[PDB]
């Protein structure tokens, strides 16, 4: 599938499990429209967000709910969430993986784009 | 100086200079209102964004214009911008430094609160 | 298998392919003894370094040959290599993944340890 | 001051204070010879390690004692230490800053050469 998210926890040295992810797509009126959502599995991966057909060209926001993750673990973090904003599929369909590493005061994201 | 932003370039091994940064505060109606802005200096740092008097508790967004930065170097980047969204909290320490490390397909951010 | 390495390239937004990895284990005389080696695949992953039986307790060094990687791409990087040094299997067998993100002047490593 | 080390703690959102750092230079016989050492300050930085006169071209190793740092906070970390190994090269810029970001199971390092 063309959009996947994988999250690691740098404190525990583990997949980040049960991380909620909401994806938005910029609409014609310039608002963020809800596009897809899900949560990471026991492997820290989130599969099945969308399909090739539905994942059209656009500007997408992948919101990773890092505060809700840290608060569900009873930890007080810094950030409200991690925001990944990117233009997708503007040269034809690609497959996008958003990889994230989380600590309470830091996060890091990288994109792996394949054709 | 309660808020400082520092931006580094992981490709060239340098400060990220002349990067535009826009800070917003979340208003009561959930909209982002402009709060402060600037360009990073030769050291990749942006000082003097706000004062202790103006910088009250609440949710702030720091938007870093990474796309223009990369395109000026002739590099096509992945992100439209980098975003850092956080709550400022008078409990605990007073000075927030937001540090960003940039690559064309990656951004990392950490907070140093002292 | 109990020791895996996965590497991403933050410049290209791709797996880091053909990255050489050498693993060492501290011997009784305190020298670094060669233990296993390999290179990342087209997926940026390196599987098959060792076995449960051979991967005994010890202090291991995973050397990721980042300079050779960047130089094979004709790019001049900063670091000679990335070094991951850790005690393994001291509470029983675990499975270790060393995840790395590379840029010419930076690198990042995280460990995912499962039981 | 051609070489500076700065260390940050991603768990607490603070400088990593009183972290021991040992710098070595590679000798002709491939052994690591002591070169300079220190503890990070209250700002998490370590200044005054060397001078331009002593810091000649060659391969250097910066070893950061992250394991003691974490254990003093009551945290069992993954790494025995962090290592940064690099060639110092008079071609191009003169001042090397080695920045490290620490978590118990992760370390990241970037170089800023100006
Ligand atoms: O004050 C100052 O001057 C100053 C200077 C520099 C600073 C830094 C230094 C280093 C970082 O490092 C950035 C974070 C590290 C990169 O993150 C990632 C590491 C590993 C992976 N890997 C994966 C994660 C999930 C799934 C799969 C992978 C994989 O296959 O590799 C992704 C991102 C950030 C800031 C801070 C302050």
């Amino acid at each position: 599938c063309p959009l996947m998210v994988k999250v690691l926890d740098a404190v525990r040295g583990s997949p980040a499990i049960n991380v909620a992810v909401h994806v938005f797509r910029k609409a014609a009126d310039d608002t963020w429209e809800p596009f897809a959502s899900g949560k990471t599995s026991e492997s820290g991966e989130l599969h099945g967000l969308t399909t090739e057909e539905e994942f059209v060209e656009g500007i997408y926001k992948v919101e990773i709910d890092t505060k809700s993750y840290w608060k569900a673990l009873g930890i007080s973090p810094f950030h409200e969430h991690a925001e990944v904003v990117f233009t997708a599929n503007d040269s034809g369909p690609r497959r996008y993986t958003i990889a994230a590493l989380l600590s309470p005061y830091s996060y890091s994201t990288t994109a792996v784009v394949t054709n």
